[PDB]
């Protein structure tokens, strides 16, 4: 990150080992869950490039993942330069491999500020979804409650499931409507058709509370 | 938060990253049982509207958690303007999306202080609780001990459950007062209605402690 | 690690005590798994020798993990000292041995620097990395996908016992290509044959999502 | 104005007897309907003999689309009752569409009469996309005409029901033809899909 | 603007229905549809009932050619989808057609679903025409209809329909007329062929 000196200068703090750690523990316990997300989001608060790069040097360990991932790098620092035909940050110098950290620092420090760390940040979360997508254990349509499953872990494992599929937001409204419904099991499918059309997930889940 | 420069000037100091990813942990794995309340009001210790919207951004992924937790602040904002027709804070500028950083500082630094950051953590502290009241399992009517649960498990239980509902003050002691007796096991039944009424819990757990 | 001082002096700030029980736990608990490479390089950014020393106190407790991490130091030294025949720093300066604090300090600081820091880093990682290449509990060939294991976790498991052998790169991109598909069971077997050659990752996993 | 013509009545009626309430009833009304008023068109309802219990959800949301109407809109101009044709006159459903700038009386009252429709084509479809699944020995091409029969019923979004031709139908054949469509992959046409699951 | 009549709606879903989709239906929709606009073909398409696998491909290729035009040609100009009749509407329609020179939206659709149409026949062939085989007693006539009406369905180039006609049809006849058209010999007309092998 970017903290002010004693002096008022803006120097930069580099991220902390334990921060370093904690992504670690992510990317490796978790197997790319769709919670890896909100982590890193959580974790690369303030990042600049550099720091996102060492992040990713932690990813780097598993190939195809970090393969997409900088492939998707590269394809979002393309449409930049398309947009974008000290120096201006290039596509490549938002990547962090040919800007320099003072320039990074330049760049974040202007008036107004050049998000250079939230863009790339962006395009790591973009590449990051679509590794979440593949590592998917099951697509939506493969969900269902079980005989006796609560109807509240359906509904986790449901919205789970879905934030990794990553539909458009139309279909996951429709998904989220109707789809829910139809997959669950038939004692708590009557209760959900009696409800009838329009039936928020509030009143989904207080109906059928104890059901199971 | 906010913290004293070297030379006195409150400046913002930004919500650390491994505090936000805690507050992601619980979000994420907790499924919103009842403690992810006191950790929200634990991570949340003074800050600012602007660092409750970076926080809220990890529970934007969640749908209708996150619908009805913006909709919880907005009938609060309404509230709040209601009772009020640098600017006095607006119902928008203490949810931090019309108001600026530096005039949250000088709310939070005023003398006496603007606690524009309590009532916030007020207004997310009661959506999380509406969303917790979606999410418990049961309800506390279904609470009952097992045939050989000790009497502490199943206290234990019931008050997860009673914190979950979250019934009015009346209703929740004739509850914890009644109901309690009444769900528990034959056995250990006896001895609760051995104690007579008034019997505090205190009393209630000592005497039922090995029964089962 | 190294930190400016108010006067912009650079003074060695100790590694801090969670620090080191974070590696601590990595050590003992992990049971050196292949997950260790990346949390020591996590843990130890920025570390100087004395400070790569203090972590290898650790891992001391181990007999043979201590002995051949030392032997693959000594091997390194060598190498540089054969590369390389205040002072410059030798192989065992390296070391944090022979080698003051201060030494160290004007060394990382060097304009350009010194990567002492990364230099015996890399030693310690290829000795963590024989370590582990001792401890995976079966090689490549044995791992096999179950009857009804799905192939997110077999592919998960095939990828960490990969990282395990450290194998060449060529002879790992062969592996990945062909041995992933022989050792799958019959049903996603025969998608993965349908796919063709050349079928990446991706296609792979999307193609196989839901067959167990 | 011309009257409808005798066999253009007969055809709708045979039309809508014959087909129920099948997913075709819409375009076929819609391209007998052409240019028709609003007394045209309640002639062609009423004309209906059987299925009185579709003809009365008809007339519903026909009265649901007025009162919508008249909530938002509260010669002269007309009420949701002057466009559903009940009140309305022959030479006034003449006026309003040729005022020029016109109000489409005509095709505004179409409007909510193949919003009817829909309705009652989804009720009266057999079962649901979702539900709608291959057997264990049917024809793949006659599974395909059912699924897609069903979708045409649906009534959901284009790109609900983009998603679902994509998916769904992949998804619910039966293990000896979700291998193929398997082996085959995303990204792969419905011709090369039937062509390949031939067998 | 004029509209399509319930007769040639009613005459083009009934040839439909009873020829499922034989070769002919491809000049029976040219003929029909002479003139129609984009409207007036996406109506035709429509309104058939049943055969939802086969509207589905023509609607698939007409978005393939769609795109196809769209490349080649990246008021306001029609796009592929215009075409169609998706996005655009009536009036832009006419306009295109109107315009001097001509736009003809109308014709380049005909094609597309020409070509859809084409792709459908292929495979609603029944039988390949490897198959087509002379009973032990039927006659040459209707082997050679039944021959050439496979010939027709598979839609092969123009060399290997050649080297069908004059070889798998003396292949595949019965012994009695395996004979006679052997001894007949190479280079014969089909006049020349059926009336020598007559009884």
């Amino acid at each position: 990150p970017i903290v002010q000196n004693l002096q008022g200068q803006m120097v930069h703090q580099a991220i902390s080992p334990r921060t370093l750690n904690a992504w670690v523990k992510v990317v490796e316990e978790k197997a790319f869950s769709p919670e890896v997300i909100p982590m890193f989001s959580a974790l690369s608060e303030g990042a600049t490039p550099q720091d996102l790069n060492t992040m990713l040097n932690t990813v780097g360990g598993h190939q195809a993942a970090m393969q997409m991932l900088k492939e998707t790098i590269n394809e979002e620092a393309a449409e930049w330069d398309r947009l974008h035909p000290m120096r201006e940050p290039r596509g490549s110098d938002i990547a962090g491999t040919t800007s320099t950290l003072q320039e990074q620092i330049g760049w974040m420090t202007h008036n107004p500020p050049i998000p250079v760390g939230e863009i790339y940040k962006r395009w790591i979360i973009l590449g990051l979804n679509k590794i979440v997508r593949m590592y998917s254990p099951t697509s939506i349509l493969d969900i269902r409650q079980g005989p006796k499953e609560p109807f509240r872990d359906y509904v986790d494992r449901f919205y789970k499931t879905l934030r990794a599929e990553q539909a458009s937001q139309e279909v996951k409204n429709w998904m989220t409507e109707t789809l829910l419904v139809q997959n669950a099991n038939p004692d708590c499918k009557t209760i959900l058709k009696a409800l009838g059309p329009g039936a928020t997930l509030e009143e989904m889940m207080t109906a059928c509370q104890g059901v199971g």
